[PDB]
């Protein structure tokens, strides 16, 4: 649903904000869907707790 690459929204460590939105994949033509997207395990997901410090929350 973005850059027709592979979801591109699982990498938590990438702080995938998307404030202005991805706005891409505007060439839709090849129905086939990438297979490399079968591995959404790519996500450290560990800085979400450290970055939550919010300093003396």
């Amino acid at each position: 649903c973005s850059k027709n690459r592979k979801a591109k929204a699982k990498p938590v460590t990438r702080g995938t904000g998307a404030g202005s939105r991805p706005r891409g994949q505007n060439k839709e033509r090849p129905p086939p869907v990438p297979n490399p997207d079968y591995e959404p395990i790519r996500k450290g997901q560990r800085d979400l707790y450290s970055g939550l410090n919010q300093r003396a929350v």
